[PDB]
């Protein structure tokens, strides 16, 4: 199997020690090919790009869902909830069965009006800028994607948009992730030169847990009948147990929520801006969809279900950056992968989904190009070739909920402004487990549409 270059005792370890890790794997990638073993000290793992092996990876008999070494860092803080728990865990498929009618075709209807609450309050932030002013692309998605999920699922505002600076839970969240992204490179984490790091990272934790004791304390007390994911949460039951959720396992829900709920989310909608604004004709054709199909001043739930161009605009920017970015697996027993690759049982697999993404045999030879029309028909894609959610049971319990909110705010986006590239951005790819264009900025000028 290929590997790429070591470094003595470290192995492969100090090629991860970037602030690009992701895109260095995807370099490494197109040197080395389809699979490709990565070695740290008293770790291994092996990375897959083409569709032809991550066909098999996705072969629910033959593996499961891992815990990466990151995500086993971030379940100090997402504990047993659904996106940091094993698969055999009791407290995953209670979870899942329990909040799986929470992402219901009646669910996402009942969301839609809270969702166009913040939606408008993009619209009308952007509608409210003076002549030559400009757009921080990622950090306002980031404000509506966060009040979103705060909204409709906890009937919590956050009210990014009255604040310049974000929200001191998003301080806390981004600090902890990257506390958890620096441990994975680091030798002797129980040494002393790391007391506070650890100090800052609880007090961060804190942070979190006391914003979700409010939106737990307030549920109860108040008299407003709600329906939404804390209603699940706190009163559904598990068909096949008949249990419900336990006290704090729902803590871990919401914290997971709140962070899943928003950050690739926010991610895939600078993305698609992005795409959109380098590639002119693209976006002329997604503005005429939202023009013609936007009729209303508020867009209804089957006017989004109508914007097929800008649901394929959605998909091609996930294909090019899906912005949860590598996902891993192990083997369930002994198998052989491509008939070439003898596995043992617990053999770790990462899917590398920007690489699948580009495999040519699959999608052709522009795997570069941004085009939307590869998704004119969803049905001619290959079995496992496009990934951005996951695989199997463990694929994205809120994928629905991302693609509705993402098509209603960029169809209102497109409707409502004529966007400007004014500063030819270079598009430079942040990581912090999920992906963002940093610095992406654009200016808007509106097409005085009324709201
Ligand atoms: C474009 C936006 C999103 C992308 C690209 C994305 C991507 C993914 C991926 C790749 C996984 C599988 C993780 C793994 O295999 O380890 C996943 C799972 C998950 N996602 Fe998302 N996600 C998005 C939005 C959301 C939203 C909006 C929510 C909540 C409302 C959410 C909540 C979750 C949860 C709870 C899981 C774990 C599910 C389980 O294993 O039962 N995600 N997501």
């Amino acid at each position: 199997m290929p590997q790429p270059k070591t470094f003595g005792e470290l192995k492969n370890l100090p090629l991860l020690n970037t602030d690009k890790p992701v895109q260095a794997l995807m370099k490494i990638a197109d040197e080395l090919g389809e699979i490709f073993k990565f070695e740290a000290p008293g770790r291994v793992t092996r990375y897959l790009s083409s569709q032809r092996l991550i066909k098999e990876a996705c072969d629910e008999s033959r593996f499961d869902k891992n815990l990466s070494q990151a995500l086993k860092f971030v379940r100090d803080f997402f504990g047993d909830g659904l996106f940091t728990s094993w698969t055999h865990e009791k407290n995953w498929k209670k979870a899942h069965n329990i909040l799986l009618p929470s992402f219901s075709q009646q669910a996402m209807k009942g969301y839609h009006a809270m969702m166009v609450d913040i939606a408008v309050q993009l619209v009308q932030k952007w509608e409210r800028l003076n002549a030559d002013e400009h757009i921080e692309v990622p950090e306002d998605m980031t404000r509506l994607t966060l009040d979103t999920i705060g909204l409709c699922g906890f009937n919590y505002r956050f009210n990014s948009f009255y604040r310049d600076q974000p929200h001191p839970f998003i301080t806390s969240m981004v600090r902890a992730l990257d506390e958890a992204m620096n441990k994975l490179q680091r030798a002797n984490p129980d040494d002393p030169a790391y007391d506070e790091n650890k100090r800052q990272f609880q007090e961060d934790i804190k942070v979190m847990n006391d914003l979700v004791d409010k939106i737990i304390a307030d549920r109860k007390a108040s008299g407003e009948q709600s329906d939404d994911l804390l209603t699940h949460m706190l009163n559904g039951k598990d068909p096949e147990t008949g249990e419900p959720l336990d006290d704090e396992n729902i803590r871990y829900q919401i914290i997971t929520f709140l962070i899943a709920g928003h950050e690739t989310t926010s991610g895939l909608l600078s993305f698609a801006l992005y795409f959109l604004v380098k590639n002119p004709h693209v976006l002329q054709k997604a503005a005429e969809e939202a023009a013609r199909v936007l009729v209303d001043p508020v867009p209804s739930y089957k006017q989004v279900k109508q914007l097929k161009y800008v649901g394929m605009v959605l998909n091609e920017a996930l294909r090019l950056w899906p912005t949860f970015p590598a996902f891993s697996l192990y083997a369930k027993e002994d198998t052989v992968l491509g008939g070439e690759y003898p596995l043992e049982k617990g053999d770790e697999l990462m899917v590398l989904i920007p690489q699948l993404h580009r495999d040519k045999t699959i999608w052709g030879d522009d795997v570069e190009e941004f085009r939307p029309e590869r998704f004119e028909n969803p049905s001619a894609i290959p079995q496992h070739a496009f990934k951005p959610f996951g695989n199997g049971q463990r694929a994205c319990i809120g994928q629905q909920f991302a693609l509705h909110e993402a098509t209603l705010v960029l169809g209102m986006m497109l409707k409502h402004f004529d966007f400007e590239d004014h500063t030819n951005y270079e598009l430079d790819i942040k990581e912090t487990l999920t992906l963002k264009p940093e610095g992406f900025v654009v200016k808007a000028k509106s097409k005085k549409i009324p709201l």
